[PDB]
């Protein structure tokens, strides 16, 4: 289903900057791929864009909170 998709998302983090305080795996699992700019990531499903990640930030929570209508985030959490 989203099998290869999550794996593709993971691959986009090859250039992710070193000091970002959230794991790339968690980002990719939350539906986000890396835009190649700063620490800005984008949902493959709804296009929600997020950057300036802080220690302890939950990509899934931010995702659910900001753009609940995303089918991916709805199905991930259900
Ligand atoms: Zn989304």
């Amino acid at each position: 289903y989203d099998f290869s998709c999550e794996l593709y998302r993971m691959s986009t983090y090859s250039t992710f900057p070193a000091g970002v305080p959230v794991s790339e795996r968690s980002l990719a699992r939350a539906g986000f791929y890396y835009t190649g700019v700063n620490d800005k990531v984008k949902c493959f499903c709804c296009g929600l864009m997020l950057d300036n990640w802080k220690l302890g930030d939950s990509p899934i929570q931010k995702h659910k909170q900001l753009y609940p209508s995303c089918s991916f985030i709805q199905n991930l959490v259900s």
